[PDB]
């Protein structure tokens, strides 16, 4: 197992009316003290809007797990992976009930400064052509301190180090060449990357990306990333401790021309050129032709079918 | 079986580099006129956004529906099937990365009705469709492309009171103001008698409702209604995709104003919060510790 409560909400008022006795222990709250009170009131607000888009887009008419922060009894919030599931009520129109199971989240660090092995929690971020954050796996939330929704909508930009800003547009532009190839890959130096508590942490990533073939431009950009080195601070979730600063002039204004590049070269096109005539070995290869049309049928019964 | 071709795209260029002889006698295009040319070139305009998410958010599998050009313009509804196969690994004669294969399967959507005012039948078509607090249209089932003549995306976006009838602005209404009230009961549903709902082609059908809703119980807000449609009676014109040029009218002042105006009164009513009291209290709450402590143990087993 590992330290987890569950609790009962009422799908009519939104209220709770049971909690396992772990309540305390996980969250300090005293047994039975959640009882009669809103649920929400006790998500942050922050993640009010993640919770109310997941209940909505789950409700009957594995199953929902999503993250977010709940407040600790009698001050500070700590992350959880909440389990939602729906089941319809018991004992004595339908009356629903949500059954609610938050297990706590915990920093993937034991040591400052760690250097990690095979033990290292891989994950991957995606983001548009215009730098937006738009998928971050589940292995991201102990290792960087960011809640999926913390991240998805801002821009992967703001979390480059400011001296790093350069470095990072040979890494794009690296990437775009890249381009002219499908699922051409590549691994990059380790670089800082800005985690929740405000300390950076170095990342090696390795970089592919997706060109739509019809338009040529480019979709999203996505980073398999692995901590190279963990932060100063062990705790991925606390509140900002120490670490920031900044010359004004030449630094946000050269590094904001700087972001303003990468995205400009990121809109560009990219090129995927006509070779295919001589290539006419495959499409002349009875190889070729025969495993296509097998393809061809591998398909049209698997999915039209079934 | 049923009627349907095959293509297989490079995710390279974009370019069709196998077909299934059927394509001819599908589409009407000549067994490898498709070969060499850009897919998206057959797509409709109004579905081209559709099939660029679609292979973008999925590079059963996915499985939408668009319009594809005949060879001839006319274009017809098609329900297709997205499988990424790897392209085989060249033996070894050219590129030095992977190469990603685009496998499609495209089966001609029908009509849902064989003769005019098509009557209830068991047969009928059945289909839900979901709106949000403002009547916007989120959601719609597979099964009424062939009943409406409308594919998924003709619809999400675009708002519910677009399609009811002009002269039901007010029937609609009291009907609304019926899904509201029954919101004061979780998962309560009622019938509605039968209504006009445009379809595609410009003709009305008679559709027989049963409605739902959700009500967000922190917010007290209706967060959307779905409505379980049955196709009481056929449209008027049989095949609900080509647009039939028999059914009009217009009617200004106190039609296009006195109805827009209704619209907003349904609309507002829905953004009323909705009530939701409790003849329970304190104690009542603990009193069913062991109760709900029991139902929690074998949602525990599962």
């Amino acid at each position: 197992k590992e330290d987890s409560f569950c609790c009962v909400i009422s799908m009519h008022d939104g209220i709770v009316l049971y909690t396992t006795p772990s309540i305390t222990d996980v969250l300090g709250y005293p047994r039975d003290m959640w009882l009669g009170r809103s649920f929400i009131d006790f998500v942050h607000l922050k993640d009010r809007a993640t919770f109310a888009s997941q209940i909505t887009t789950g409700i009957p008419i594995a199953k929902s797990t999503f993250c977010v922060m709940l407040r600790r009894y009698r001050v500070s919030y700590e992350p959880f992976r909440l389990g939602l599931t729906f089941r319809e009520a018991p004992e004595e129109g339908t009356n629903m009930l949500l059954v609610i199971c938050a297990t706590p989240i915990k920093s993937s660090y034991k040591v400052p400064d760690e250097i990690l092995s095979q033990k290292s929690p891989k994950f991957a971020i995606r983001h548009t052509a215009t730098g937006i954050i738009s998928h971050v796996d589940s292995a991201a939330v102990s290792a960087l301190g960011y809640l999926p929704q913390d991240l998805i909508g801002r821009s992967i930009m703001d979390f480059y180090h400011h001296e790093d800003l350069s470095v990072m547009k040979e890494t794009y532009e690296t990437v775009m060449k890249k381009g002219q190839t499908a699922g051409a890959s590549f691994c990059s130096k380790p670089y800082r990357f800005l985690i929740q508590n405000g300390c950076y942490v170095l990342l090696e990533t390795e970089w592919t990306s997706f060109v739509n073939p019809w338009s040529r431009k480019l979709e999203f950009v996505v980073g398999h990333h692995r901590v190279f080195q963990g932060p100063k601070q062990c705790n991925v979730f606390e509140a900002a401790p120490t670490c920031k600063l900044k010359i004004s002039e030449e630094a946000q204004s050269r590094n904001t021309r700087i972001k303003e590049d990468i995205v400009k070269r990121l809109a560009e096109t990219v090129s995927r050129p006509s070779e295919t005539v001589k290539q006419e070995v495959s499409r002349r290869c009875q190889a070729l032709a025969s495993f296509m049309e097998t393809l061809m049928d591998e398909v049209s019964r698997a999915d039209l079918k079934l």
